[PDB]
């Protein structure tokens, strides 16, 4: 793959968001990694509803949280594949309020006919990620807690519990670094965004990636 891959640079990556009081990172993390792949396939960008899933994904469990893969499923399956635009479905339960599935009044800003899981390699990853766009992907976030700034090298790696979205990487740095874009607003981390070493590991990042397809069979 490339030395550095940076989709933020391209476009293809939304401003940073805020999950507030709901566990509904899987959303976040689902809905980014549309935005990604639906701008990377040529489109304008355009940012979606995690609202969307947080109400009307019924094999996940709202602000109860969820999986990237189900929510995947249910807008296949459930939703003829379309994701409704953010500015026509907002996000409002981070105050951990769970307002009813509302289908009218909104605007489909994208469309996907599958998903994939990749396999659990580094190198894979780069690559998918360096052709395609940003990825699904969970996380051990037991370092995240205390995290302020720079390459997090021994990070916790004991059990998956948190869904982000993975935009790039760089090699030529000492040490090469994944770059991971988190929904706990801007305010955290490097303006919402955490590095982690890559080829070790880190946080058990390899364990669960996937990615919506755009335009697919
Ligand atoms: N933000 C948030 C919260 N955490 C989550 O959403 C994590 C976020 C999360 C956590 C771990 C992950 C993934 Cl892919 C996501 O990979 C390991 C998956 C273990 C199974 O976790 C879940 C399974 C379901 C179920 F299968 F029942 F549909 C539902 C939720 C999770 C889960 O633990 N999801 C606190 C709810």
């Amino acid at each position: 793959a490339p030395a550095a891959v940076d989709w933020r640079e391209k476009g293809a990556v939304t401003p940073v968001k805020d999950q507030g009081q709901c566990g509904s990172c899987w959303a976040f993390s689902t809905i980014g990694n549309i935005e990604g792949q639906w701008q990377v396939a040529g489109n304008p960008l355009v940012s979606l509803s995690e609202q969307m899933l947080v109400s009307c994904d019924t094999i996940d469990f709202g602000c109860g949280g969820g999986l990237m893969d189900n929510a995947f499923n249910w807008i296949v399956n459930s939703n003829g594949g379309n994701v409704f635009t953010e500015a026509s479905y907002p996000y409002v339960s981070g105050n951990g309020e769970q307002p009813q599935c509302q289908m009218n009044g909104h605007e489909i800003g994208a469309a996907i006919t599958d998903h994939v899981d990749l396999p659990q390699d580094e190198d894979a990853i780069a690559a998918y990620l360096a052709e395609n766009g940003p990825l699904a992907i969970a996380v051990d976030a037991t370092s995240f807690m205390d995290y302020n700034g720079g390459i997090l090298t021994s990070c916790t790696s004991e059990q998956l519990d948190h869904g982000v979205l993975l935009v790039g990487y760089n090699d030529a740095s000492n040490p090469p670094y994944w770059i991971i874009k988190n929904s706990w607003s801007n305010m955290w981390g490097e303006d919402g965004y955490i590095r982690i070493e890559k080829g070790t590991n880190q946080c058990l990042m390899n364990q669960a990636v996937s990615s919506a397809v755009v335009g697919g069979p």
